[PDB]
């Protein structure tokens, strides 16, 4: 008598959007236990393996316990999706915590990387590979300063094919091992990705960089990088040595995770007391804040455009569904019919209970309430404005966070960087600017930027 996810768990709120789908904060309807549920849509995400292979991996993952690996509790499957139920962590992504600090040293970076290597070492002993390791996959257990790191998504890449949409692969190219690109890879690919992360922690710049995804990959495939940035003069020789060993091109010659744990640099800078020479890496922390702000604004711009395209689709679809449900032809509908069409639109709303409450938030939001006969036209406007909120609000937030000098504007040099990261062709975005403001002087305010994004998604 195979069990059913929504019989045991109720959705509370959305936590985020990650690799392969949405992560939802959920609650056990009996015990009250809160959990983070990754919901994988079978239609959007193709499987690479067979069901037998996926179920065996899940059964193994549930039995593993390590302080630096996200704990998986439960797995469910229905007709339309897969549900992975794990422990919820509230510290956010590591890099977003790092940029809030005013002090950051080699000791802080070694504490960090020792946890990651310790988690990876354990999973490789159990023959599980991550493959897609990156800063976004490093969560902090809690918002405390002393918080442990938890790696998420260990093992999913083997069974599910990653999205080819740019909104989903932002900041993936920097960390992928070169052997992964060419097809023959093993567990050493996780040491490479960790090496890239360490390079960034100590310099604030990716070792392999470029103006678009494909230029970055051309750099990764060649394998060449350097330590001639000025801020490497402040960094121990020991740390550089570990990096060279992790970023070794030929995987059989690259250091193992387990050996990396024993490296002098990890042994020296993780002893809690000895500060033999420990400066603060001020340039690095500010490079990381620039890096992070750039990536967050490009990501928010793509989700803004995506949300605007969805709201065009859903507005028209919902209107045609309501039109056909309107047997009177008077343009009015009752509550149950509004619920029925919104559910028909279906295909965060994990059960019928989720839908009824969204509709109720909109019927409350219909300003003042007359009960029986509701103007389907206005419900559509408000239901959809609701859906875009998180993404327009988030767009402005990310613009303000990128504009660190509070100038109110972003330069065309900055736009080139942002649109390169978002993979929007150069000729295309300038044509668009030229049409928004025929007189501009190489910089745009938030409203102009916003108008550019709308033109770049056909509005
Ligand atoms: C086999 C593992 O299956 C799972 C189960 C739960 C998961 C949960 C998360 C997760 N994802 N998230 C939030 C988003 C994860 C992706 N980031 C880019 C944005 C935040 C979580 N927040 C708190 N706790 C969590 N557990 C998560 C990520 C991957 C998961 C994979």
């Amino acid at each position: 008598s195979t069990a059913i996810f929504s019989d045991r768990y109720k959705g509370q709120r959305v936590l985020g959007k990650g690799s392969f789908g949405e992560v939802i904060l959920c609650k056990d309807k009996i015990t009250g236990q809160e959990c983070a549920v990754k919901v994988i849509s079978k239609r959007q995400v193709k499987q690479k393996t067979d069901k037998e292979s996926l179920l065996r991996e899940v059964q193994l993952l549930k039995q593993l316990d390590h302080p630096n690996i996200m704990k998986l509790y439960e797995f469910f499957e229905d007709k339309g999706y897969y549900y992975l139920v794990g422990e919820v962590y509230t510290g956010g992504e590591l890099f977003d915590e790092i940029i809030s600090r005013k002090r950051f040293s080699e000791v802080d970076a070694a504490r960090i990387i020792r946890q990651v290597l310790s988690g990876i070492t354990y999973m490789h002993k159990n023959k599980i590979v991550h493959r897609d390791l990156k800063p976004e996959n490093l969560l902090l257990e809690s918002k405390s300063k002393d918080a442990n790191i938890r790696i998420i998504d260990f093992g999913l890449s083997t069974h599910f094919e990653a999205s080819k949409k740019m909104k989903d692969k932002i900041g993936t190219a920097y960390y992928i091992a070169p052997e992964v690109l060419h097809g023959t890879y093993d567990e050493k690919c996780d040491v490479w990705s960790t090496g890239v992360i360490l390079y960034i922690l100590l310099s604030g710049c990716p070792p392999f960089n470029g103006a678009n995804e494909y230029d970055i990959l051309k750099k990764v495939e060649k394998g060449k990088y350097t330590f001639e940035l000025p801020q490497w003069k402040k960094v121990s020789e020991s740390a550089k040595d570990l990096i060279r060993k992790m970023l070794t091109y030929v995987p059989s010659m690259r250091i193992s995770a387990r050996d990396a744990l024993d490296h002098e640099w990890i042994q020296t800078y993780t002893k809690e007391q000895i500060s033999v020479d420990v400066p603060s890496l001020d340039n690095a922390i500010l490079n990381i804040r620039q890096f992070q702000g750039t990536q967050k604004l490009a990501q928010a711009a793509l989700l803004y455009m995506g949300s605007k395209l969805t709201s065009q689709d859903e507005t028209k679809e919902l209107t045609a569904i309501f039109h056909k449900m309107d047997k009177n032809g008077d343009g009015q509908l009752d509550r149950a019919e509004l619920i029925e069409g919104y559910k028909e639109l279906m295909k965060s709303m994990l059960d019928a209970s989720a839908v009824e409450h969204e509709v109720d938030q909109v019927l409350d939001a219909v300003d003042f309430d007359k009960n029986g006969y509701i103007e389907y036209s206005e419900f559509v406007t408000v239901a959809m404005d609701r859906k875009t909120l998180l993404s327009r609000e988030r767009l402005e937030r990310a613009f303000r966070m990128f504009d660190s000098d509070n100038s109110g504007k972003i330069s065309s040099s900055e736009l080139a960087t942002i649109f390169g990261v978002s993979d929007v062709d150069s000729e295309t975005w300038k044509n668009v600017l030229a049409e928004v403001d025929k007189n501009n002087d190489g910089e745009v305010d938030f409203d102009e930027f916003q108008q550019m994004l709308l033109k770049l998604c056909g509005n």
